[PDB]
């Protein structure tokens, strides 16, 4: 909790080495969901633990958050000692002995970081306590909330430091530290979640000069593969974390891997997200069609998986997100590929088993990875800030000014990498719905769906009552529902902790809780 | 939360320094509730956020608390991390190029340390998951619970490693750090609470020995000087903290400080802490004659402050631990002491006042302290002092059947406050003798909780509580501060539901 200098001698500023080390104590303080809960309070996904941890994790599925039981995920109480080990940094750089060019590029480092920590604290409660200093005795410690705009202007105002201050690449050494891309790419993300269109395709028009580059995804394999650690050097990565959980009961890859693959494997797995039939609906045939809707389906209907083609002729990042009944996954693990069967193995009546009859791919290497077995690291490739975005951010920010014809294009080269035709929609009201669709799929199951939802206020159209699919033979399933969702506007804002507004006269709570 | 070395290169143990650094990361985890949650949860107190916090701190009270709300204060959570990081000590330190001999101390620090995060959790749960290596993917995480006595096993085995393996004394430079009179010390608690009476006197035999000194306590200000920061350095302190919290909030004595003292100074402070007139009531007059007791006067009555004596003749200890009606505290701040009111002042019906009519003193320093202007505060916390050995001693001395010894052992803390030898020759009513003296001693310093729950006095404690509510500036009358209520179920802190749903092998304790 403390920051780093506490636990050396008052001679610590001096050292190169020991300031090196606060840094890295920074990087450290970010933060990686294993259990991806924001998505599961999306329309994307249904949890394996829908039941088991219903009242701990999901009551915003159903509107039954209070400032009591805020489900906040801690982010009010952790995010401000982050931000606190940033403002110390901050506070005793100045005197600090080291080089000016690498104290700079330092000082830059924590800004991006304090600008992230932040934007974790805005993107959830709206406007926060803004704090530049380590608060102390002389202090008073009734501070109000500042507005989102002034929280929004804090966090910008940090990037724009970060872009100043940091350089475009580091050296073999030095290389998962933040850069100028990673800083414009946030500030790009930043803006457009506070409607700052204009400054969104400026903040673009930097990382475009950049030289990131998207990764080919023609075929499933090379789509998946940006997520690859025998891949985290391509040039579609800005910003990412390797994210290596101490717990197995934390561990991303098993509390999102399939549960059921114990006829070659074992059950090690946690089932984790459970993509919906309203997403896997979303998802377009190769050629750019829309594939057969089943969400709709009366549930007495039986199809075949042959007959109707439910899983084939879809475009690659079909493929690449999901795993379905007759995947075949952990093709280079001892023993080699394992099939996924929803009808006797990986079933809803079983514990964590799959309620939807889907699992998430995506940033698990079962292209790759061997299985989790126990005895004898399984980190994840968090990529928070992907190449990718910077055209979808682009797109949304040009449609919003009135450059129809801008948005098409930077939209259509996310289409173009997954072989998919261009869209040709000149109707503004029409060609935004196509932009917003293709950031879902685009960026499904990294933690964007909730908060796209929340910024595009359209949550009464996707907090409903969510499918997926039941087998009942071999090659036959049924249409279910797999959660009875509801919605309020309150919750376009996560309520402040109780116990927090309680202790202070000048703190206010968000609006309907 | 991840351990120090994973922030540096790959030649992190063979540098001393940084070796030395995260043997200081180690010592940062041990916490300090500044509210006190767990005293507030006895008879000896009723915090001034009774109804404030009611519902999020103080469910315990009421037999409220469930596997999903535990109130367990995250400790389950926190110190299984506290535990990793030592683990790692004693898996890498081996590799190590330090000298022996620091390498040898420095390994009985983390014994020491790794003793006291497990005390922490068997303490509140009983028998938890004990570790001895840090896990990892290789390891098969469904581990059960192991029975108490296995965990008090475990404490106790890494307590004789750091007597064994820890120096007496300290240089001034490393003055802080854990001794052998501290490993001694803890492990005689430890021992006590598993009633392991025959270690108990064995252990307690081992401080006598290493040159601790009770600090003279014929006056109040006397007996406060303890925690004086000024007297840090005292031969009564064996192991201690001085906690200075970032926040205003979480800063223990502001928390406890009196709120309305602001005819002088501020109301910066909280309340906090509030004790009962049912523990004014235990403290005895100068010459060990009972006091008048006042927790069961019909609320109808009205008293005079002066006409009836109720803070007038009391023993050292009173004056040293309560803030009652008429004290002076804050001397040597500027604008001089400030005499606190009941009447007009701090009083129940304002917010963040003492429902009780009382406050904490003790570890706060109102004899030499400033007050804590917000304009251009740390408390000493003593986690073991001497005047426990001879409490330790004296209650399995007379558990052992040896009452002349157990009589011995107590009357050397009643000598040090000018209180008459107990004279007592029955054992079970020396017994509550010993008790009596354990909790006025050991008052507002978080173990009259365990002492309830290792004693099992729940029902006759966690009942219906009292305090003070002034009519005029000398008059005052009984009130009920808490209506609290309890269940056998309440000798343990429920395993948090989230972490027995994890496992199939991890059981609940009984009750919840
Ligand atoms: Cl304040």
């Amino acid at each position: 909790k403390a920051p780093l200098d506490e636990i050396a001698d008052d001679s610590f500023w001096s050292d190169e080495t020991l300031v090196k080390y606060y840094v890295n104590d920074l990087y450290s303080e970010i933060s990686v969901d294993g259990l991806q809960l924001q998505e599961n309070r999306s329309d994307n996904s249904v949890s394996a633990q829908r039941d088991k941890y219903r009242a701990s994790w999901f009551k915003f599925n159903y509107d039954m958050v209070s400032a009591s039981d805020p489900q906040d995920d801690d982010v009010w109480e952790d995010y401000y000692v982050k931000v606190r080990k940033c403002n110390r940094f901050f506070e005793r750089i100045g005197t600090s002995t080291i080089e000016e060019s690498e104290k700079s590029r330092l000082t830059g480092e924590v800004h991006f970081l304090r600008a992230m920590f932040y934007f974790e604290m805005v993107k959830r409660y709206g406007g926060v306590i803004l704090l530049d200093k380590v608060l102390t005795m002389e202090d008073n410690w009734e501070i109000p909330r500042s507005s989102e705009k002034e929280c929004y202007d804090f966090i910008l105002e940090d990037l724009k430091k970060a872009t100043e201050m940091l350089p475009a690449s580091y050296g073999s050494r030095e290389k998962g530290r933040a850069t100028k891309g990673a800083a414009y790419a946030l500030k790009s993300r930043v803006e457009l979640y506070d409607k700052r269109y204009e400054d969104v395709i400026k903040s673009c028009a930097e990382v475009y000069k950049l030289g990131y580059e998207l990764v080919d995804g023609t075929t499933p394999e090379k789509y998946r593969s940006i997520w690859w650690t025998t891949n985290k050097d391509n040039k579609e990565i800005i910003f990412d974390v390797q994210y290596k959980s101490p717990d197995v009961y934390n561990n991303m890859m098993v509390c999102n891997m399939v549960t059921y693959i114990n006829d070659k494997y074992g059950d090690r797995g946690w089932g984790g997200l459970g993509p919906t039939q309203e997403l896997i609906d979303a998802f377009e045939m190769a050629d750019g069609t829309p594939a057969t809707q089943y969400s709709q389906a009366p549930a007495d209907q039986v199809f075949d998986i042959n007959t109707c083609g439910i899983y084939e002729g879809r475009e690659p990042r079909f493929y690449a997100n999901i795993v379905f009944h007759g995947s075949q996954i952990f093709f280079n693990a001892d023993k080699g590929a394992v099939t996924v069967d929803r009808y006797l193995m990986d079933t809803p009546d079983k514990g964590d088993g799959s309620l939807t009859g889907y699992n998430v791919w995506k940033w698990i290497d079962y292209d790759n990875y061997n299985y989790p077995y126990a005895g004898a690291d399984f980190s994840t490739n968090w990529i928070i800030l992907r190449y990718a975005e910077i055209y979808l951010n682009d797109a949304e920010a040009r449609l919003e000014t009135g450059d129809v014809e801008g948005a098409r294009k930077a939209v259509n080269m996310i289409r173009q990498r997954v072989g998919l035709p261009d869209l040709t929609e000149s109707d503004p009201e029409k060609l935004r719905e196509l932009i917003r669709k293709e950031r879902r799929i685009e960026f499904a199951f990294e933690e964007q769906r909730f908060y796209d939802v929340r910024r595009w206020k359209i949550g009464p159209e996707t907090q409903t009552t969510l499918h997926g699919v039941r087998f009942v033979s071999p090659t036959e399933f049924k249409v279910t529902k797999t959660d009875i969702r509801t919605w309020n506007d309150r919750l376009y804002l996560t309520p402040v902790p109780h116990d927090e507004i309680v202790r202070s006269s000048v703190l206010k709570q968000n609006l309907g809780y």
